[PDB]
DNA sequence: ATTATGACGCT
DNA sequence: AGCGTCATA
């Protein structure tokens, strides 16, 4: 009873940008905008890929993860954007530097962890409890919420989505008892007024519109913001989880999309994370291990640890690219080549990086795939990186794969190499 | 012939 | 260290 801790420690938010390479796009290009587009990189093969799609055209079925010619099957009238080549190869530069302008107005809020190229979570908890001082007792109007959505409402004893979501904030605020500051209800609210604003100053100050969830942990926030996309933010209160975990596949939650979710399943026979109460924590521990089992006994009751850590800046700087089919490279001079190609676009990123940033990198690894393997990468080595220069790191990047050539023939490769990869890392303040 | 990334876990 | 897992545009 008065001893089981309820993970309603923290308020954490996830905020992340609707079809984001889409948006930037069509911000560059009002033509695009309000249309049904996509981004695309390469062209040759198929139309090339769909890695972004406006919910204009997700309506039509267009996905990412798709090739252009079968995506304009399903909606004609497409619209395309491409990524920009140099060197040979996608370049994404402009998405890198359109992600630094959101990370640095939410960052002005509170400390964020970037977890991807358009998404950071955000610790609120200091922020939230300031909030609550300036309010003294004050009631949060529902006119500080425009576009949250209270997960689970509304409930018990209209037709159209803007007048439910109101209905379930009228609930939700008519329910709150602003009397406490300590309430992780009320603490969980006045983080989503802050997260209104976030979402506010991104628009203002970029045109980007995005999504937010508001909860007690990372991995709830993430659910959340899912939870109502596009251009809306959503609360899960640690109330809403036993009725939004009955019916959530386990594949849903963050990391357990894989191999392990889909063992929890199957050895179990369970498909709900609210199955997953029922079990103790030593046999989850049992079945996936001493960490993923007390992580899966947390979780199942809406309760994770793990920190939003202080970290806006990616930890490592790569390039890479695939040489599929008949493209694979071949020939020795193909392979210093296009070794010399990923590395002038590393130099050009690490130099940017260190003038930014205050560091440099001291480790280059060097990834290959060889025709044949199943795996991603086939091959891993590292070495040291002691000099920003694209011809230094291109030729010790030949030099720790050269043994890799089967070919008897020092001129031929084989087998033919169907992927190179650069990456600097273990950065040192500068 | 999705591709180009990027973080963290295991041993 | 090198490999694997999981994730996101
Ligand atoms: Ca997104
Ligand atoms: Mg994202
Ligand atoms: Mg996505």
């Amino acid at each position: 009873g008065p001893h089981m801790a309820t993970g309603q420690d923290r308020v954490v938010a996830l905020v992340d940008m609707d079809c984001f390479f889409v948006q930037v796009e069509q911000r560059q290009n009002p033509h695009l905008r309000n249309k049904p587009c996509a981004v695309v990189q390469y062209k040759s093969w198929k139309g090339g890929g769909i890695i972004a799609v406006s919910y204009e055209a997700r309506a039509f079925g267009v996905t990412a993860s798709m090739w252009a010619d079968d995506a304009k099957k399903l909606c004609p009238d497409l619209l395309l954007a491409q990524v920009r080549e140099s060197r040979g190869k996608a370049n994404l530069t402009k998405y890198r530097e359109a992600s630094v302008e959101v990370m640095e107005i939410m960052s002005r809020f509170a400390v964020i962890e970037r977890a991807s190229i358009d998404e950071a979570y955000v610790d609120l908890t200091s922020a939230v409890q300031e909030r609550l001082q300036k309010l003294q007792g004050q009631p949060i109007s529902a006119d500080l919420l425009p576009s949250t959505y209270i997960e689970g409402l509304p409930q018990g004893p209209t037709v159209q989505k803007e007048g439910m979501r109101k209905q379930g904030l009228f609930q939700w605020l008519d329910s709150l008892q602003i009397d406490n500051l300590t309430s992780p209800d009320l603490q969980l609210t006045v983080g989503a007024v802050i997260v209104e604003e976030m979402r506010a100053a991104i628009e203002r100050e970029t045109g980007f519109q995005c999504s937010a969830g508001i909860s007690h942990n990372k991995v709830l926030a993430k659910l959340a913001c899912g939870l109502n996309k596009p251009n809306r933010q959503t609360l899960v209160s640690h109330g809403s989880v036993p009725q939004l975990f009955s019916q959530m596949p386990i594949r849903k939650i963050r990391s357990l999309g894989g191999k392990l979710g889909a063992s929890v399943i199957e050895i179990l026979g369970i498909e709900y994370m609210g199955e997953l109460t029922q079990f103790t924590e030593s046999q989850l521990q049992s079945h996936f291990g001493e960490k993923n089992g007390s992580w899966l006994y947390a979780m199942c009751r809406g309760i994770e640890h793990d920190p939003v850590k202080p970290r806006q800046l990616p930890k490592t700087i790569g390039c890479s690219k695939n040489f599929p089919g008949k493209t694979a490279l071949a020939t020795r001079e193909q392979v210093q080549w296009w070794l010399l190609q990923l590395a002038q676009e590393l130099e050009e990123r690490l130099t940017k990086d260190r003038n930014d940033n205050d560091r440099v990198a001291t480790q280059l690894v060097v990834s290959i795939r060889v025709q044949g393997d199943k795996r991603l990468s086939s091959l891993r080595r590292c070495c040291a990186l002691t000099r920003y220069d694209a011809h230094k790191m291109s030729h010790d990047a030949f030099t720790v794969i050269k043994n890799c050539n089967t070919s008897g023939i020092q001129t031929e490769w084989s087998p033919p190499l169907t992927m190179l990869f650069l990456c600097a890392t273990k950065f040192s303040a500068s």
